[PDB]
């Protein structure tokens, strides 16, 4: 019993992390095989943040411009390109750390754990969710850059995230592996606002089933409703409209509790429309989103 | 940017964590050096839980009766000891993974960081803090136990919590690694209530600081307080009395935003005493005491 934001365990990622360094510019680099994958600002000065020609500025940059430090010792580079918004650094040695590893681009609802670092080094590990605007709410300071988001199937680490700057109003925009950005946020310093940040409706039902799971059942009403519904107090509220897809993902967690999921629906829809009344579900006193349906079924259940 | 509820990195923990069967039990165990420590009630069956006298059931057992498995590797058992409510299993081999380590026992208030374990496998990892009446809000499962917590200093791991049981409301108790419980609890399933869970005002103090720094300023208003003043107003929320050292300890965040700590007083008590209005703070609806004045400053510093 009990419900934490749970992240995973995070040794098969610190394993990986490492020292990248261009010039007077310190961020954190992914070491998986014999590539350090690190954001391709790295090569630009405080001057070139305004509007940079990636390509341009590389040409300057040679293998021996790249300090790469895994540990205190020192990774010799052998060869460098840029793939998108990402540096790829071959070195001369394979990471002996190197665990199973994909590079998967997520969907925003999803949640992935962050090991935030700072030259090279882990200083934390916390859970963060695609939010449905294509930004994530992290913890990230300067020289955060380079740590990276992740998930992980007993041996297998699937990269999703790497952390490459913080807009305007405090929130964060990175890249997949492959250096493409979630969203439509440039690696430069511009006007970039972010959309609106839904609430993700299918993680709120799947958190609530985790609470009735857990005890904390004070919610749940003698109502139902129908999918569309549902749907027109989700919009008024800025809820993601929920699918047939959703419910048959909240399938499993009907199906362990009894309670249907348009009945549960109909208990968000009360939550919704009369507030929490200064209650608390699972010690929170508001409708948690950053949980999806197969982390509840994960923490619920023990997988490891 | 940002703040979130960080645990430390994993990896050094999960180095340690191996699984020990005694009989049909099975629960984790912390490797450290030729040592494997787990809880006691590894040695007991469902029958013995009601009332079990340890010293008796533990002369039934022998070095051979305790199978330590680290990963898929069986270790040898050379010996066995019980130290208050953990036990101390002699293997032939010093685990080759041992970080720099202490153990500390820790006072409610502080914070450490939880790898939740199944089998001797990690499966998440996330922050708890010892409530004032020395219980955990953790998230553990039948054969958490052994799971421990812990905080770490930049190489040195202080393994602060084991993981023993679930009270019947939920909640946590264990040990420090000596096996003394924390707080009044007792290994047997008899009737354990737990004490009021007070707010740790310290560390609701420390996050309001967090908030201010990240941002979030809307509580921030025109009065002050005294410690008497404010204790009163404390007393009736259920919330920790404030005492000078606890001034002294908010006295870096009180200087890096120049809000006297008395001025902070005063918006916890006008919070405290007129609710959040819908608002919130952090992304929070409610008022989090699980951040120590220490956690706020190494998450706003980057500490690695
Ligand atoms: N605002 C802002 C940027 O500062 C940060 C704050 C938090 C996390 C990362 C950075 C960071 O180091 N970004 C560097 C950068 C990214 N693209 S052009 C320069
Ligand atoms: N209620 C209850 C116990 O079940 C659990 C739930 C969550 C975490 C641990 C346990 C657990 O395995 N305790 C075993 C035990 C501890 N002392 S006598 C038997």
């Amino acid at each position: 019993s009990g419900f934490r934001k749970m992240a995973f365990p995070s040794g098969k990622v610190e394993g990986c992390m490492v020292q990248v360094t261009c010039g007077t510019t310190t961020l954190n680099g992914l070491w998986l095989d014999d590539v350090v994958y690190c954001p391709r600002h790295v090569i630009c000065t405080s001057e070139d943040m305004l509007n940079p020609n990636y390509e341009d500025l590389l040409i300057r940059k040679s293998n021996h411009n790249f300090l790469v430090q895994a540990g205190n010792v020192q990774l010799r580079v052998i060869g460098h390109s840029m793939q998108n918004c990402v540096l790829k650094l071959k070195v001369d040695t394979a990471n002996p750390k190197t665990p199973k590893y994909k590079f998967v681009r997520i969907q925003p609802g999803q949640t992935f754990s962050v090991l935030a670092c700072y030259n090279g080094s882990p200083s934390g590990v916390y859970q963060c969710a695609m939010r449905p605007n294509f930004t994530i709410k992290g913890s990230f300071l300067n020289g955060s850059c380079g740590s990276v988001g992740f998930n992980i199937d007993y041996d297998c680490v699937s990269f999703c995230y790497m952390h490459h700057m913080e807009l305007p109003t405090g929130v964060h925009a990175g890249t997949d592996l492959e250096g493409n950005f979630y969203g439509p946020f440039v690696d430069r310093q511009t006007a970039q606002a972010a959309g609106t940040d839904t609430t993700i409706t299918v993680n709120v039902l799947a958190w609530l089933y985790a609470a009735v799971i857990n005890g904390d059942r004070w919610f749940l009403n003698r109502f139902t409703t129908t999918l569309n519904d549902f749907n027109l107090v989700a919009m008024k509220y800025n809820y993601e409209p929920l699918t047939q897809d959703h419910v048959d993902i909240l399938g499993p967690l009907s199906a362990q509790t009894g309670i249907a999921v348009l009945d549960m629906c109909a208990s968000l829809k009360e939550l919704l429309q009369n507030g929490m009344n200064g209650r608390t579900i699972l010690g929170s006193a508001l409708l948690e989103d950053e949980f999806t349906p197969f982390d509840v079924v994960r923490q619920c259940s023990g997988v490891t």
